[PDB]
DNA sequence: GCTATAAAAGGGCA
DNA sequence: TGCCCTTTTATAGC
């Protein structure tokens, strides 16, 4: 679909983090006792860690009724999964609602299929680049428009994070594509 | 398994 | 007051 993706490449979404407000105070101890699919070491982290198989995700349930859903491959799957946790808490006897569901971060990745001269890229876009190969092999490109972070590897493989809307993921990628080509490694 | 990246939630502690 | 922690995921190196 070249009209939307002129590069002819569409980043595949890998992880969605969403949050929602169950709207009631929760008893984390009771929940970890009753819950089966739930983990809870208050000493290590203040939340019950619960997981479901479909959509395969992990939820962090807090005493406040606030919740973080993680691991889904799309926004709808993220909402669905958050909804499943809500019913699990409702059925544990808590009046869980579903308030202010919000997608907080979308992670995508794609492959341009040509290698990149990272040091060159880093040198010419130094105001956005951060590249210490001896520490981490990818170059961190913090794009300003949209405010997105791309991890660029010499392999031609790229990771795009920090999006709240999938179109930001798509645009950051289309924005970086002519740049990747400019620094293709021959 | 562990360098790095985004993001949310909240308890502890300096 | 504010950071670290915990969780997820692609990527690639030690």
């Amino acid at each position: 679909d070249l009209s939307k993706h002129p590069s002819g490449i569409v980043p595949t979404l890998q992880n969605i983090v969403s949050t929602v407000n169950l709207d009631c105070k929760l008893d984390l101890k009771a929940i970890a006792l009753q819950a089966r699919n739930a983990e809870y070491n208050p000493k290590r982290f203040a939340a019950v860690i619960m997981r479901i198989r479909e959509p395969k995700t992990t939820a962090l349930i807090f005493a406040s009724g606030k919740m973080v859903c993680t691991g889904a491959k799309s926004e709808d799957f993220s909402k669905m999964a958050a909804r499943k946790y809500a019913r699990i808490v409702q059925k544990l006897g808590f009046p869980a609602k579903f308030k202010d569901f919000k997608i907080q971060n979308i992670v995508g990745s794609c492959d341009v299929k040509f290698p990149i001269r990272l040091e060159g890229l880093a040198y010419s876009h130094a105001a956005f680049s951060s590249y210490e190969p001896e520490l981490f092999p990818g170059l961190i490109y913090r794009m300003k428009v949209p405010k997105i972070v791309l991890l660029i590897f010499v392999s031609g493989k790229i990771v795009i994070t920090g999006a709240k809307m999938r179109d930001e993921t798509y645009k950051a990628f289309e924005n970086i594509y002519p740049v990747l080509s400019e620094f293709r490694k021959i």
